[PDB]
């Protein structure tokens, strides 16, 4: 591991504070601007949709990435939530109510067992089964996110290969002739400190770079900084053009 406080400039310039953690898979080396915060545990918020999707798929709660989850007809304040969704769009638009139904059908017992099998965070689902990742007891650090993401990438999690391929498909965020990004955003507001997440990885021709970042997010106005700051670090380290 190596600490590179020069990255702190990317947060300071936006009057923000946070951590970026990078892992070079070929060289098995990690890099971060803040070793302490890289190991501080936060609510996973919507980044939990990764493990939740894996479990729902492996148990048959979700048949496949085409199954339609019909809008329940309750108008919510995020327009894209008031519509039918499948796994792909539910991930893309971080559709909480779809994933809350997943968790209810999963149930406490199976959720707890699977999170321990995943070695996911503190593996603590204390709270309500349909909201614990937003205001319950579960916590995960940036370094712990990378550990989990690396297992998913290599199909080494204790679910089927199919379940892992589908979730990695649903994580697809950006792709061009230079790189592919599979990732999931998060926004934790119910428990202080309010933070934004972005965790995932960058696929190159002959390497993969895992990343996990969180940053202080007092207002939703700064949510775009999650990706922007992360990409500035990637550019600085010459991982992307
Ligand atoms: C119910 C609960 O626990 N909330 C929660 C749970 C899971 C995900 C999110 C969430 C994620 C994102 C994201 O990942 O980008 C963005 C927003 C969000 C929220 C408010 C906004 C206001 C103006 C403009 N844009 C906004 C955007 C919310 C919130
Ligand atoms: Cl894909």
């Amino acid at each position: 591991w190596q600490e590179n406080k020069s990255w702190n400039a990317h947060f300071t310039e936006h009057k923000s504070q946070g951590v970026v953690v990078l892992w070079n898979e070929n060289k098995q080396q990690g890099f971060t601007n803040n070793l302490k915060r890289a190991n501080q545990a936060f609510l996973p918020a919507s980044t939990f949709k990764i493990p939740n999707s894996l479990i729902a798929l492996d148990l048959g709660v979700v048949k496949d990435e085409h199954q339609v989850f019909k809008w329940d007809g309750q108008t919510r304040d995020i327009a894209t939530w008031n519509r039918d969704h499948n796994l792909i769009t539910a991930m893309k638009y971080s559709v909480v109510p779809v994933y809350q139904e997943f968790a209810r059908q999963i149930g406490e017992a199976r959720m707890s067992k699977m999170l321990h099998a995943f070695d996911y965070g503190n593996e603590d689902i204390s709270g309500n089964v349909d909201s614990f990742w937003l205001d319950g007891g579960i916590r995960i650090s940036a370094t712990e996110q990378i550990s989990f993401l690396r297992k998913l990438y290599h199909n080494k999690l204790h679910v089927s290969e199919r379940s892992q391929r589908i979730v990695k498909q649903a994580m697809l965020t950006e792709a061009n002739g230079d790189y592919i990004i599979r990732a999931k955003t998060g926004y934790s507001t119910r428990i202080e400190p309010k933070i934004g997440w972005w965790v995932g990885w960058v696929e190159l021709d002959d390497n993969v770079w895992f990343f996990a970042m969180n940053m202080d997010m007092p207002t939703s106005d700064g949510l775009g900084l999650r990706q922007a700051i992360t990409k500035e670090v990637l550019k600085q380290e010459k991982i992307i053009p």
